[PDB]
C-alpha cells in the first residue's frame, strides 16, 4: 500500500495517468500513500479525542490512576510512539517539490531541523517515568500533573498534519470552502477556551483549595465536574468576548493574575479571528467591489466633464447591462490562455455563429465581443465600410425603405459588404451582444493564408 | 395575469418597450409579473408580521388563533406555485394543530414544532435578494445608511428572537429558582417588562456590555447565555465589519487618490526635489485630479462605439466646430485632456483647444491676446497660462492619419 | 467689503481671483473674508450653544435666573442674523463657481439644502409658545413641554456640520500625517459630543418624568447632589454604554431606564464601531506604499520560488530589492506620464542637465531635443559584482552616473562609453560594479531617431 | 572605533571596502560600534527605569535609602552622558527635541528641591511630579526602537510579523502598569479618599505587590473593556479618572487591533489576488456559457499552472536589471538551449539574445501541441513532463527533459509533417519563428551559417 495513486486525489494532483505511475516508480513510507492516509485519519481522530478528554480528566475528576484513564493514556501515548518511530521513515514534500526522501539517513539528517523535539517529550509517558525514576508525595503528583499537561504538545501534531492535508482536497472554493475554513477557525478557538477553562479550574486545584478563589466564592466545591467545567468555559469566553469576570471580581492575586492572562490572550485571539473572518468574508464579496470602484470612477469621470443626465443615465444602463453587475476582463482571462484551451474557448463560444454562414481558426483570434444599446445605430450611412457584425444574442432591425421593420435572430450576420459607404444602416431593439471583425484583420488573416485566398478572391 | 407590463422596474432588466412584447412570447411559453409581485408583497407583509409576532404569541401569554390560520392559507399558495423543499413543508402547515391529532410534554411539542416556523427567514434571505437589484434609487452615501439600516433590521430581528428564546428556555421548565426569572423575581410582572428584560439580556450579550442585574448560576442559565453570548458576539463582530467595509468602500476614489499622492510623495523625496516643486506638484495634484480619481483613457476604450461617441461629441462639437460628419467625427476621436497650472509655459508642431479657464500669448511685436473658452492655437503644421486651463490637444501625426484615412477630398485637405 | 479678498485660501483654488470679483461686481461671495469671520463666530457660538443647552435645560432646575435668557436670546438673534444672511449669498457647489446672484436661485438653493430645518432652529420656538401661552392664558405638562420644545434647537447640529463641511472642502492643504489626526480628532469630538448629548437624556428623560425609585438617579443617592457632580456621571454613563463597558455603578431597572439604555446601547456601540473603522482605516492608509512594496515583493518571491531558484540568486535578488525600492514604491514612467508638460520637464531639467551636460556633445547644440532626450532617459540602479557592460560585446548603451563610484574610477557626473553609439561594433571594455550606482540609460534606436526628428545638429 | 568599518550587516549596506572608505574619509557616528554598544545599554537602562520609575515614586513612599538616589543619580549620569554624546548637523537637530531632552536628561526633581532646603509636603509632591514628567523616555525609546528599523531588518515574513505584534503588547503592557501605577498615585496624592476604590477594596495597608497586582488589573480591564474593577468609581476624581482610561485604553486597544489584525491580512497577500483573478474567470465562464467539462479543464490549468500562486511573469523580469535578469535566464535556459545541436555552437550572445526572446509556455495533458497541416509558427524546448510525438506510422515516442519538437520550420515553411500530445503537464518554453528571424536580422554574423 505504500504505493502511492487514489483517483481521490492522485488523479487531480496528476492529471494525466502516467504521472502517478512515475510516483509509483518513484518508489521504486510514501506521503501519499493509502496507507498513510488511514493511519492520518486514525491519528487526526484519537489525537483530537486525546486533546478533548485529556484536559478534563486530569484538571476536573480525582484517583486518576484509575484503570480506564490509565489504559486510555498509554494506549495513546504507545501510538504516539509508534508515529514518532514512522517519522524516521518517512517522506514530505519539500517547498512543493515531490521528494520522496524514501532513504532514512536523509529523512533523518534533515528532520533533525523540525520540531522533532517537541514530539519527543510529547510522545513519552513522561508521567509515568518519571514517576518510577523517583521511586512530598503532594508536591511529586503536582510535578506529575504539571509534566501530563504537556501531553496537549500534540496541537503541534494536529496543525502540521492539517497543513500538509489541507491542499489535498478541495470541492469549490465558493462558501463551501469559506464556511469550512472559519469553521476550523470556531474549533481550534473553542479548543482554546476549553483548555483556558480546564487551566482555570487546575490552577485553584493545584494550589489546593482557596479562600479568595473564584472556587471557594462560588461555592463550586463539591458540585460536579459537568458544572464546574460549564462554569470554567463561560470565565474563559466571557473573558474573551469581554463580558465581565463572571459572578465576582477576581479577590486572591493567584486568580487575579490568571485571569489576567487568560482575558489578554483571549480578547487577542477572539480580536484576530473575527478579522480573519471578516477578511474571508470581504475576499468572498471580491467581485462587487471592483464594480463599485470601476463605477465610482465613471461617475467622476462624467461629473468631471459635466454630462447631461440623459448621457449619464445612458452610461448607466449600458454599464448595468455590459458587466452584469460584477466586473471580468476579456482580454487578460484569453491571454493568460495555453493555445489549445484558447482555442477550445473561442470554438465552443464562437463557432455556432460563423457555421451560419484553417482559415476560420485564423480569423476567430480576431473575433471583438461588443455590446450596444437599444435605440443607438450600429452601422451610419455615409460611413466608409469597415466592419461586418455576428450577432450572438440580439435583434437588429435594419433601416431601408424595403426593410421596414426586421428582426434579425440569433446567428444572423450583416454588413459583411465592402468587404471585398454603407448602403442601410440597422438599429438595435434589445439588448444585443455583437461581435465582431475589423477589416484590417480579416486583410491579415488572408494574406498570411494564401493556398486557399487564391479561391477566396473568387 | 401573467403578462409583467411593467414600464418602471422592467424597463430597468429591458430599456426598451420591445422586449416588452418579446415578454410577452415570454408569457405564451412570470417573475417580474404584477401578479407575483402582488403575491410576494402580501406574502412578505404577512410574513414579517409572523417573525415579529408568533415568537412573542409562543412564548409570551402562555384573536391570536385568528391570525394563524389565515397566515397558513397564504403559505400553501407559495408552495403549490412552486431547492429548499422540506424546509417548506415542515414550515409551511399548521404543525402544532395537527400535532395532537396524532397524540405537558405534549404541549411543549407542539411549541418546539412551531419553533421550526422561523424558517421563512431564509425564504426572506432569498428574496430580500431578489428585489435587491430589480430597484434602486443610486449609489450615494444614503443608499449605503438604508443597506446598514436594513443590517441593524435583521440583526435586531434576530434579538428578538433570541430574547424570545432565552425567556422561553427558562418558561419551558417551570421556572426554577436559579433561572433570571426567579432572581429577579419578575413571574408575573407584565408582558412589557418581560419583553423588556429578554431583548435586554439579549442587546448586552451580543453587544458585550454584561448579563444584566446577575450572573447565570443554574446550568440552564449558563449554556443558554453561553451560546447566546458566542453566536451574538460572533454575528455582531461581522454585521459591524461588513458595515465598515461598506463605509471605506463607499469613498474609494479619494483612498487612491490618496494612495497616488503618497507615492508621488516618495518619488519627490528620492530625487531631492526643491521645495518650490514639491509645492507645485501638490497644487497641480490638487486641481487636475481634485482629490478624486479616476482614468479617462481607459473609460473611454472601455464604452460602446456610440456611447463613447455621444461623450466625446458633448465634450468637443463646439470646440471644433468653432475652427462632413465623418471627417470632423474622426477627428474628435483623437482629442487629448491636459489641464495645465497658472504660470506654467505652454508653447511648434501641437495645437491647442481651450475649454475652460484664460489663457494669455506673449510676443514681442504686439503686448498679448487675450484668449477665452473655444479659441483655437497653435496652428501651425510661447504663450503661458494666467487661470487653470483645460486645454486640448491635437498633435500633428494624430491630424495627418485622421486626413489621411478619408480619401474623398484627401488632396484637398492638404490643399 | 462682501467681495472676495481673502489672500489664504481663494488663493490656492491669480486672475481668476480677480475674475472672482467680477462676479460679485454683477451685483455675499462665500470666500469673501467677512463672511469666513462671521461664520468662525458661529462656530464658537454653535460650539457654546451645543455645550450649555443641554446642560441648562436638563441641570438647574427653575432656570428662571436673568443671564441664561440674555444670553439665549442675544444667541438667538445671532442666528436670525446668520439666516438673513444667508439669504443672497454664494454657494460655491460641485467645484462650480455658483454664485445664484438671482434672489430667486439663492431662495431655491438654500430650499435644497435643509431649509425648515434651519428655520424650526434658528426661531426660538420655546419662546414662541411660552409667549402665545401666556397670551391664552395642565400646569406640569405645560411646564415638561416648555423643556420638550425648546429641546428643538439641538437640530442646530445640521447647521453646524454644513458650516464646517462649507470650511473642510476649503482646508485641504495637508495630507499627510497631520491631515489623519486631524480627521481623528474631528471624529473624538464629534463622538464626545454625542457623549455629553447622551449623558444630558440619561439625566432629562428621567428629570421629565420627576425622579421615580426606579432610575439611577434614586438609587445612587444623586437626586439632591450637586450639578457637577450629577453631569459627571451622566458623562459616565454615556461612555460606559459607548464604550461597552457596563451599564454604569447598577443594572436598568425601570422600562424608561432599560429602553434608553437599548437605544444608548445602539447609538453608542455602532457609532463607536464605525468610530474605530475610520481610525484603523485613516492609519492603514497613513503606510500605504509600504504595503504595496510587501506584497510586490512576495509577488517577485512566489515567482522565485515557482522556478526553483539557487539560494544565492535569492540572495542578491532579495538584495537588490531592499536596495532599489527600500520599501517604498515609485513608478517612475506612470508618475511622469499622468504629469503636465512644464512639471515633467522641470523635473527631468532638475535631475539631469548637470548630470549629461559634463560631456560636450549635448551641451553645445539648443537644448530643446536635448530636453526631449533627457525625458527619454530611463532609471537604472545596479549592483556591485555585476559587469555593466562587457568586453567584446556590442556597445549600445549609454550610463550617466548619477550616484556612487565603480570600476580607472569614475565619480558622480560622469557617463560611461558614449563614444559606442556614435562608433559600431562590439566595445572591448567590462566595466565593473563596485557600488550601488544609481545610473540613467538610453539606446542607440533613442539616438538615431532623436537625430533623425532633428537633423539640424 | 568611531568609523562605520565593521564586519557585519553593515556590509550588506556597503559591499566593498572602498564604498566603506568613503565614509571614513569623511568622518560621533550613530552607525559606529561603538554606538551601537551605547544604544544597547541605553535600551537596557531606559527599559529598566521605564518599568521602575513609576513604581518607586508611588507606592515606595519616601524612599529616602541610599539605593534609590544610588539609582537615579545613576541614571542622570548617563542619559545626561547620552544627551552630550547625541550631539554642522546640530543646527538641523537644533529645532527639534532639545527642550524634551534637556527635561528628560537631567533630574529636575531633585535640582528643585535642593534649593528649596505645609509647603515641604507640597516640594514633595512638586518632585513626584517632575520625576513622572520626567519619564518622556517613552518618547526616547520610540526614537531609538524607530532609528533602528532602517538599520536593519532580515524578512518581513512571518517571522517579522509576530516580533511585530510582540512588540506593540510589549508597548500596551508598558502602558498598562502605568496606567496601573497612575490609579493608585492620583488616589494617594490625595490622601486616601473616603469614597475611593482603594477604601471600598480594603487595600490601603496591602503589600507593594498586590497594590500593583490589582491597580494593573483595574488599569488593563478598562484597556480590554471587560469592567471597571471590584465596584464602580464612586468617588468622583476616581471616575475622571476612569473617563481617561476607559478612553486612552479602548482607543488604543482598537488601534493596536487594527494594526495587527492589517499585519496578518497582508502577511498573506499572493493568495488574495489569485483568488480575486479566479474568481473574475469564473464569471467568464458564466457569462460566456460553457459546458462542465470546459469549466474543469481551465480550472485545472490554473490550478497547475499558477498553482495558486499568484506572480506576473513580464512585470518583474521587467522591473529587475539586465545584470539580473541574465543570471535568471541562464539558469533556467542554459542547459535547455544548448542541448539541441545548431544551437551549441551558437555565440554565447546569440544564445543570450534567444533566450531574452524564450517565452514561457505551459500545456495539459492529451491537448495536442502541434496539429497536423497547421503553420508553423514556433519552436519549443521542452523543461518538464513527458510528450508524445505521433508521426503517421509511429508509437508513442516519449520524448524527456531537455528534448526538442517542433524545431522544423525554424526559418522555414510548408505543413506540419507530424502532430504531437502531451502526455503530462509538460511545462515548456516556447520559441516564435518571427523572434527567430529578427534576432537573426540583427545578428547576421550566422546568417549563412544558418542558410543551410
Ligand atoms: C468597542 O470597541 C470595539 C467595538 C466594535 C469594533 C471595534 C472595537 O474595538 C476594537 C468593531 C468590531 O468589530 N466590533 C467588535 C465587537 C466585539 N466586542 C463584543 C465588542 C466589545 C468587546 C470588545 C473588544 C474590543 O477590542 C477589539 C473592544 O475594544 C475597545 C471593545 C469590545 C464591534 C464594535
Amino acid at each position: 500500500m505504500l504505493q502511492p495513486g487514489v483517483n481521490k486525489f492522485s488523479l487531480r494532483m496528476f492529471g494525466s495517468q502516467k504521472a502517478v505511475e512515475r510516483e509509483q516508480e518513484r518508489v521504486k513510507i510514501h506521503p501519499y500513500s493509502d496507507f498513510r492516509f488511514y493511519w492520518d485519519l486514525t491519528m487526526l481522530l484519537l489525537m483530537v479525542g486525546n486533546l478533548i478528554i485529556i484536559p478534563v480528566g486530569i484538571t476536573f475528576f480525582k484517583d486518576e490512576n484509575t484503570t480506564p484513564w490509565i489504559v486510555f493514556n498509554v494506549v495513546s501515548d504507545t501510538f504516539f510512539l509508534i508515529d514518532l518511530v514512522l517519522n524516521f521513515r518517512t517522506g514530505i514534500v519539500v517547498e512543493d517539490n515531490t521528494d520522496i526522501i524514501l532513504d532514512p539517513r536523509r529523512i533523518k539528517m534533515k528532520y533533525l531541523k523540525s520540531w522533532f523535539v517537541v514530539d519527543f517529550v510529547s510522545s513519552i509517558p513522561v508521567d509515568y517515568i518519571f514517576l518510577i525514576v523517583e521511586t512530598r508525595a503532594l508536591r511529586i503528583v503536582r510535578f506529575t500533573k504539571i509534566l501530563s499537561l504537556l501531553r496537549l504538545l500534540r496541537l503541534s501534531r494536529l496543525i502540521r498534519y492539517i497543513h500538509q492535508w489541507e491542499e489535498i482536497f478541495h470541492m469549490t472554493y465558493d462558501l463551501a470552502s469559506a464556511v469550512v475554513r472559519i469553521v476550523n477557525l470556531i474549533g481550534m478557538m473553542l479548543l482554546l477556551c476549553h483548555w483556558d477553562g480546564c487551566l482555570q479550574f487546575l490552577v485553584p486545584m493545584l494550589q489546593d483549595f482557596p479562600d479568595d478563589c473564584w472556587v471557594s466564592l462560588n461555592n463550586m466545591v463539591n458540585n460536579s465536574w459537568g458544572k464546574q467545567y460549564s462554569y470554567a468555559l463561560f470565565k474563559a469566553m466571557s473573558h474573551m468576548l469581554c463580558i465581565g469576570y463572571g459572578r465576582q471580581a477576581p479577590m486572591g492575586m493567584s486568580d487575579v493574575w490568571l485571569t489576567m492572562l487568560s482575558m489578554i490572550v483571549g480578547a487577542t485571539c477572539y480580536a484576530m479571528f473575527i478579522g480573519h473572518a471578516t477578511a474571508l468574508i470581504q475576499s468572498l464579496d471580491s467581485s462587487r467591489r471592483q464594480y463599485q470602484e470601476k463605477y465610482k470612477q465613471v461617475e467622476q469621470y462624467m461629473s468631471f466633464h459635466k454630462l447631461p443626465p440623459d448621457t449619464r443615465q445612458r452610461i448607466h444602463d449600458y454599464y448595468e447591462h455590459r458587466y452584469q453587475g460584477k466586473m471580468f476582463d476579456e482580454e487578460s482571462i484569453l491571454g493568460e490562455l495555453s493555445e489549445p484551451l484558447r482555442e477550445e474557448i473561442i470554438n465552443f463560444n464562437c463557432r455556432k455563429l460563423v457555421a451560419s454562414m484553417n482559415f476560420v481558426t485564423s480569423m476567430l483570434t480576431k473575433l471583438r465581443f461588443e455590446v450596444f444599446q437599444p435605440g443607438d445605430y450600429i452601422i451610419r450611412e455615409g460611413t466608409i465600410g469597415k466592419k461586418m457584425y455576428f450577432i450572438q444574442h440580439g435583434v437588429v432591425s435594419v433601416l431601408t425603405k424595403g426593410n421596414k421593420e426586421t428582426k434579425l435572430a440569433d446567428g444572423s450576420y450583416f454588413g459583411e459588404i465592402c468587404l471585398l459607404r454603407r448602403t442601410a444602416s440597422v438599429r438595435a431593439d434589445t439588448y444585443c451582444r455583437l461581435y465582431s471583425l475589423s477589416v484590417d484583420n480579416f486583410n491579415e488573416v488572408l494574406e498570411e493564408y494564401p493556398m486557399m485566398r487564391r479561391a477566396f478572391e473568387t
